[PDB]
């Protein structure tokens, strides 16, 4: 009897649930945001459910977390759906990075489910290799994404201010390596693995960031200039060795400065990679090691003989990562490379210097109903 | 904390936004949702899809008319039924009331349960018969409450000569009933025998808060035999009042004070009750039980029970060597039901025995006025 009123207690408790309290206040907020429309009044179980909820509902957004509990210090970034800003929570004093996406353009441009995973890999990874969520909330234009500031800035700036050795490069490979394992383990491949998406925490380590392009992989494990060929011939199948091809041309990026396959042209990019047999060549000016050009090759091959098909324990134990210095069970707890000095709690120079509204219906369209549930506080 | 300031709202039962409610807004928003003529937009198809295996887990846990078994119907009314049912699970035995969602949009009166629930959820007194549990579906509101073996008060006048003995035992227990509900800052504009319950000892309980109303800030609000003259032609609290007199005639004199054939003869009886209430020479009634009747059948300005109910307790009617105002519902009541088994109906008559809402092609919403109808105990 009682055992299905336990069954529905635990549902309601868990965070990872649909129907958690969050959620069900947001599927409130969103009745209440899509029918609030004085065109939609004209109906009385309309007109008479906003009166009954007006009180209430007002209370609950005041109390609830807001945008205005944040203030802007910059825009650290800019992306398709939005930007992400370096805020300081007015309360609390402490610093952020917040995301910001727009409803109306994820609604527009019909692409409105990729922040589901990006949501709960960084709210329930508990890994030190993810960018960590704090809060998730919403409003009637956006949805936040409260994380861990990263000070050290990504590694797209690191190699643009550094003439990388192959000490520095052996180190954030092996940790680029460590961190697509756990997101794999997690069930996930990331898609989108280049150096823009691996920022630096207050000490030089590397933690992953931007999954919108995140998948969960089904049963068999399946699913520009750094884009694996399989993925470019497409709609078909593509695994966890796509993810690693990408890693191949991080490593190449780092050691000769220039990426395998850039081209002047976006065709030219795909042209070099569609003939990666013959369009993979290192420079012989390129400062570079036999093991780390024999690891490079492994990882820039076709998928069905690519290195970390069979796992990572394969691409571990290559001759490259031979090193003095760390070992894959404590790297991230060894000194790293470079360590950001910092000025202030918000110097954010790591970071290079960086509104259509939706229409008033007339009948009911629910544009807040793809949102319910984004709500999370840790 | 704002958080913690919020935690609390969510606990608390009288809340609107608690959980069950919470559950009943995602409940709702499915069910007005789920057309293929609205599926057609994608924000609705794709919202639908991501919650359609959650709320069918949702509804299968939750407490349903399935859980029960229909053991008859005890009552037919306005909107729904009453029937007597068995819980599943539990055995217990139960009242459930059944009010067609249909109906009361309908008829354009769907406001009336929001009081009612409320009252049998939350009075905490002897006199309110106590609900347990509240549910609904896409058809029905129900109102678990505790089933009254007894019967009504007009089956007890229908089966009794009423002597003033019981007639002064149950217009005290009408009285303190009255008053708790006039502590709840409501008006009944109910009160009769049909609406006067007897439990499995013979005590008073009042049903049937559909009329009810809160009082505002000084007192006041906005059947045809127990209608008050004010209400015929703003009404306080000494309108129960008047029920509770005619109440006392019909038990004392066997009829009425104001029957008529007709419905206007009826209707021009009770305006002109300074002149048409008069008691038959035939009827065995003490001048006491005559002078109280006339206090409570007055014009509303001076009639007994607009100053408090410290007078109609002093009245030297309720004279006796038996209760006290104290004690009266732990004393011993003059019939007490002998009841056969724990459904046994034998109080209440045999009831004699099909609209659904048209589906449709734009968002309607007729499931928005019931969120926030479910209650635990
Ligand atoms: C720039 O810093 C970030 C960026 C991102 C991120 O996902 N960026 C992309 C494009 O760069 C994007 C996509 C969509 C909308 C906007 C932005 C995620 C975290 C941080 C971050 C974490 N801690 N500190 C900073
Ligand atoms: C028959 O018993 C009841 C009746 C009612 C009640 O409110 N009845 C009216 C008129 O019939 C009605 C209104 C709307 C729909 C249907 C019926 C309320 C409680 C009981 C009851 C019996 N035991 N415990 C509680
Ligand atoms: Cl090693």
């Amino acid at each position: 009897g009682a055992s299905r009123q336990r069954k529905l207690e635990a549902l309601i408790r868990d965070p990872r649930s649909p129907i958690n309290v969050e959620s069900l206040l947001d599927g409130l907020n969103s009745l209440v945001l899509d029918l609030d429309f004085p065109a939609l009044r004209k109906n009385k179980n309309i007109d008479n459910f906003l009166n009954r909820y007006e009180k209430i509902v007002k209370k609950i957004r005041g109390l609830q977390m807001k945008a205005e509990d944040y203030d802007v210090v910059k825009v650290i970034g800019r992306g398709a759906f939005g930007e992400v800003q370096l805020v300081r929570h007015k309360a609390s004093q402490k610093v952020y990075a917040m995301k910001l996406l727009s409803k109306f353009e994820m609604i527009k441009r019909s692409d409105s489910a990729f922040f589901w995973e990006e949501r709960d890999i960084m709210a329930f990874a508990n890994s030190p290799w993810v960018v960590q969520l704090f809060y998730a909330f919403q409003d009637d234009r956006y949805l936040y994404m409260v994380m861990e500031y990263m000070p050290g800035g990504d590694l797209v700036n690191l190699m643009s201010n550094y003439d990388v050795p192959e000490k520095w490069a052996k180190f954030y490979t092996a940790e680029v390596v460590l961190a697509l394992d756990a997101i794999h383990s997690m069930g996930l491949i990331h898609r989108d693995v280049k150096p823009d998406n691996m920022l630096l925490d207050k000490h030089g380590h590397l933690k992953l960031a931007d999954f919108g392009t995140c998948m969960k992989m089904d049963e068999t494990g399946m699913v520009p200039d750094y884009i694996s060929p399989e993925v470019l011939k497409s709609d078909g199948f593509y695994g966890r060795e796509c993810d690693w091809w990408s890693v191949g041309v991080f490593l190449y990026e780092m050691l000769v400065g220039d990426t395998p396959f850039y081209a002047d042209s976006l065709v030219g990019t795909y042209s070099k990679i569609m003939d990666h047999k013959n369009s993979l060549c290192f420079p012989e000016d390129a400062e570079i090691s036999k093991h780390a050009k024999n690891l490079i090759c492994a990882f820039l091959t076709d998928r069905e003989v690519r290195l970390g098909r069979n796992g990572v324990e394969e691409i571990r134990q290559h001759p490259f990562f031979k090193n003095d210095q760390w070992h894959w069970d404590n790297i991230r707890e060894t000194a790293a490379p470079v360590v950001p000095e910092l000025s202030s709690d918000i110097d954010s120079s790591n970071f290079d210097d960086i509104v259509e509204t939706f229409p008033i219906p007339k009948a009911f369209v629910g544009n807040q109903l793809p949102f319910i549930g984004f709500t999370y506080y840790r």
